[PDB]
């Protein structure tokens, strides 16, 4: 059935330290921390540290083990990292980056008014630029994450934001759990198909929680009248005081047919230079690898 082989990720349980908890996890307790090495010419990196409860199982503690390693994959700046992994010996351990402001959506409830600024048109730019960055990455190395949502993205303490570690099982498609209604495409909905193109329509509601910070998308409808009323051509409003400029980018990732949406790499190329200057250095998009 399930095994895990150790590798190279491998890190010494001694190199790792727990200062406090962040919050619970799928199969345990998820705590701040620090590592000693797990970062190039970097002698301690702070990390966030994924771990599995005693009460779980030997096949629990393999499948958080397999389910972490599908982000040894991948490498991107704008996409969650995977520091480590502490497989031989209890406390089944897993080393990521540290997203010390938490995810995008409990971020964006954050700034609600109820004293900071909201966010600019330039400040969502920047969020959306990033998003995109990342999912053009992912989809350019084959994988339809299938869940995004602003709840799986995650802020930086410098405020960048990034794709959220996700778990997978050609296209490799990601999600797991009961996909939620209100961030899927028609098509998703209709014939349960995924795509980069199903990827940038659930990008254009994150886009609306973004600038809802993050209110629910069909507030008020039931995921069933959702179901019908997107399937039917049905799209979300018009935030109260939405950038023309940024509900524009809504409505061409809300095209009811797939084809006519942006790609990821099509929608950063419209906005490119409303990025930040350290965009180009940091980014897929203007990496040597997009190509
Ligand atoms: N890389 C990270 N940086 C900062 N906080 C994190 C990080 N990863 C997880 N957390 C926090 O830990 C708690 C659990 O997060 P969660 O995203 O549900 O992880 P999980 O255990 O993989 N389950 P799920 O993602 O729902 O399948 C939350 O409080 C998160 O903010
Ligand atoms: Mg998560």
């Amino acid at each position: 059935a399930d095994v895990y082989v150790p590798d190279e990720w491998e890190v010494a349980r001694e190199k790792i330290t727990m200062s406090r908890e962040l919050g619970q996890g799928s199969f345990g307790m998820v705590y701040e921390g620090v590592a000693k090495g797990v970062v190039k010419d970097e002698p301690e990196t702070r990390v966030a540290i994924k771990t599995v409860n005693e009460a779980a199982s030997m096949r629990e503690r393999i499948e958080f083990l397999n389910e972490a390693s599908v982000m040894k994959e991948f490498n991107c700046h704008h996409v969650v990292r995977l520091l480590g992994v502490v497989s031989q010996g209890q406390p089944t351990l897993v080393i990521m980056e540290l997203m010390t402001r938490g995810d995008l959506k409990s971020y964006l409830r954050s700034l609600r008014p109820e004293v900071l600024a909201p966010p600019s048109l330039s400040k969502m730019i920047q969020m959306a630029g990033e998003i995109a960055d990342g999912m053009a990455y992912l989809n350019a190395n084959k994988f339809v994450h299938r869940d995004l949502a602003a709840r799986n993205c995650m802020v930086a303490e410098d405020f960048t934001v990034k794709i959220g570690d996700f778990g997978m099982t050609y296209y490799r498609k990601g999600g797991k759990g009961l996909l939620p209604v209100r961030w899927m495409s028609p098509e998703s909905l209709k014939d349960g198909v995924f795509t980069t193109y199903s990827d940038v329509w659930s990008f254009g509601v994150v886009l609306w929680e973004i600038a809802t910070l993050a209110e629910q998308p069909y507030q008020g409808l039931s995921n069933e009248q959702v179901l019908r009323f997107v399937m039917e051509g049905g799209l979300l409003d018009k935030p109260d005081n939405c950038p023309d400029m940024l509900f524009e980018l809504m409505r061409m990732c809300w095209q009811y047919n797939p084809k006519m949406r942006p790609s990821f790499l099509e929608i950063i190329s419209s906005i490119k230079e409303e990025m930040e200057p350290g965009f180009r250095e940091v980014s897929f998009y203007y990496s040597e690898e997009n190509k």
